[PDB]
């Protein structure tokens, strides 16, 4: 568990992520986009922060980071849709090291959503802001490892589906 | 007649293509990279360069403006629908200034279809690179101020149409 993220695994995430959009004909960015949230709102039922009447809120680790995936799945596939250059992989590494406002106690804060929701309806929310977050979070509430690990598992399975297997 | 493209004069195109396209509901990434192609080889067949059985080939100058300005509409709205940022913008300048193979002469050899046909199928064509064919072709074969003309003209008939005027 390194916890961190190199250019040689974010290269291989959105390879992984290519070859299976390459077999979705109806691909919409902005259909794209929109799943985007609707998966980020389904991860952040399952840490259930705002869940007062629950003994135990947040559910098994493994759904968590299932659902996670989810949002990396779909942050990968707009950013191969839009085009993902070396030089917006440099932003992104230069973004995502120096985001400050991101970090465990922020995110445990159920306030949270607020601020991402004025994030989500913004026309210019970047493809390299998505990832931002969705790494963030795991890096934060998680690892990173377990979410490439994660996602990696689900895009086997998703493959396996689109074979008839 | 300057036959320049300044960074206020593409900003200014691109936020006109982006107040059209807010319009449009349906609005599919894929479907304007083909919609850019088509319209592409609609400007070409004004220019008529393998027409040898007319007395005049090649359309009045205002046919092939129009139809040069209808690729310049779908390269902007590419490049919007994929966020055109400030670094993008440079790298469009860039590369605009230091092309040296889409020259006057090159482009009146109508073999030169083939070549953008090979650029067409590759799914690694960027929105830049459209936009620079097009500005290119525009500053060689005609101005840039008078596509600009054309597409400006373009979309205040567009706006009266989406107004039902
Ligand atoms: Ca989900
Ligand atoms: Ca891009
Ligand atoms: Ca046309
Ligand atoms: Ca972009
Ligand atoms: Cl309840
Ligand atoms: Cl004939
Ligand atoms: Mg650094
Ligand atoms: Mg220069």
């Amino acid at each position: 568990m390194t916890n961190t993220l190199t250019t040689d695994q974010l290269q291989e995430l959105l390879q992984i992520q290519k070859e299976f959009d390459d077999r979705i004909p109806t691909l919409n960015l902005g259909d794209s986009k929109i799943a985007y949230v609707v998966e980020f709102f389904e991860w952040f039922n399952t840490l259930e922060t705002f869940k007062n009447w629950k003994k135990k809120p947040g559910k098994p680790l493994d759904v968590q980071l299932d659902e996670l995936a989810d949002i990396l799945l779909f942050g990968l596939s707009i950013a191969n849709q839009q085009g993902f250059e070396e030089y917006d992989r440099d932003l992104f590494f230069e973004s995502f090291d120096e985001e400050y406002f991101l970090d465990f106690p922020y995110l445990r804060n159920q306030d949270m959503i607020y601020d991402m929701m004025s994030e989500f309806y913004d026309d210019d929310l970047t493809s390299i802001r998505r990832l931002v977050i969705v790494f963030k979070i795991a890096e934060q509430l998680y690892t990173i490892d377990q979410l490439i690990d994660a996602y990696k598992k689900k895009m086997k399975r998703n493959h396996e589906r689109q074979d008839g297997t």
